[PDB]
């Protein structure tokens, strides 16, 4: 492949966490963390399945940064999902960045990419059923932008250099549905796209993108609820920025806030001394937007292989 992958996590073994460390190639700008927040207690309140999440972070051959955040539906399909991302999604990213540069309407470019992903999934990976968000940088008018999307329940937030956190891709919930890259959702792709997230924004070097699968739901807030005709309620869920401040990286603070909450949940759960079951796979990725010097260094690195 031509893209530079600086961090990748293909699931994590039951009972284990994964901490990627930094990659010197991108000066510590990218990292992954992956832990299960699944809590499963017997009647006596004692503790009793591999992760299906995948994150990929890297840079195109042109130095443009991307993050892909994926959560598979079913354990027995995890390899099909993981393979589909490597074989079919990753190779699209360079041309997505180039098209975003070259065409006027980022929304049309992104929509077209989503249709293409659904097409390839149906032609080449029927067992790859998953939710996914992604984003890539691109250069236009001597500025740097970031565009992408999310279908399903994964999220991407950004903490800007001055400290404000905003949501780029929300966790979308649709009454009675599970919108995803799957056979079911592929019957009405444009409706799925309109009720999930597409984004395009200006970014500056040092702005920090944080992608995530599942967070404990009391850490989110409802940014919007709306009715969709096909008579269904859609909710867009954001990371509640009240749990964060301006000083530390958002990746750092998310892991802290989740850990502290999960500690409370596990303690509550044990002390009820009853059956409890809740939580899911938690995987988080960090991508700091590169400056022009690193972008150049990456382009050169990609040439030599
Ligand atoms: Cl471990
Ligand atoms: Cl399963
Ligand atoms: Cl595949
Ligand atoms: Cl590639
Ligand atoms: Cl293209
Ligand atoms: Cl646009
Ligand atoms: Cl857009
Ligand atoms: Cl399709
Ligand atoms: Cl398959
Ligand atoms: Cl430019
Ligand atoms: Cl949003
Ligand atoms: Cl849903
Ligand atoms: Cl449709
Ligand atoms: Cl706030
Ligand atoms: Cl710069």
């Amino acid at each position: 492949m031509r893209s530079i992958i600086t961090q990748i996590c293909n699931g994590v073994l039951h009972g284990q966490s994964y901490q990627s460390g930094s990659n010197d190639l991108d000066k510590g700008n990218s990292e992954i963390f992956a832990s299960s927040l699944f809590v499963h207690l017997n009647e006596q309140g004692k503790e009793i399945k591999d992760s299906d999440d995948k994150i990929v972070i890297g840079y195109t051959k042109d130095g443009m940064a991307f993050q892909i955040v994926v959560a598979g539906f079913y354990g027995c399909e995890r390899q099909a999902v993981f393979s589909f991302i490597d074989n079919y999604v990753l190779p699209l990213i360079d041309n997505f960045s180039l098209d975003l540069t070259r065409y006027p309407d980022s929304k049309k470019v992104t929509e077209s990419l989503i249709h293409t992903i659904y097409s390839l999934r149906s032609k080449h990976a029927p067992l790859a059923e998953f939710t996914m968000s992604l984003c890539v940088t691109y250069q236009k008018d001597e500025q740097l932008f970031c565009a992408g999307f999310g279908i399903g329940d994964t999220g991407i937030a950004i903490k800007r250099n001055e400290g404000t956190i905003e949501q780029l891709v929300c966790h979308t919930e649709v009454d009675g549905f599970k919108d995803a890259f799957d056979n079911y959702s592929s019957a009405n792709i444009d409706l799925v796209i309109e009720r999930n997230s597409v984004f395009n924004t200006k970014v500056m070097p040092g702005d920090e993108l944080v992608g995530y699968t599942y967070v404990p739901p009391m850490l989110e807030m409802t940014e919007k609820e709306f009715e969709v005709e096909t008579k269904r309620i859609v909710r867009h869920l954001n990371l509640d920025p009240g749990n964060f401040d301006d000083k530390d990286p958002l990746f750092s603070q998310l892991l802290q806030v989740v850990k502290s909450k999960q500690k409370q949940l596990v303690e509550q759960a044990k002390e009820t001394g009853q059956i409890q079951r809740f939580g899911d796979d938690f995987t988080v990725g960090r991508l700091v937007i590169p400056d022009q010097l690193l972008i150049n260094q990456l382009r050169i690195h990609a040439l030599s292989h």
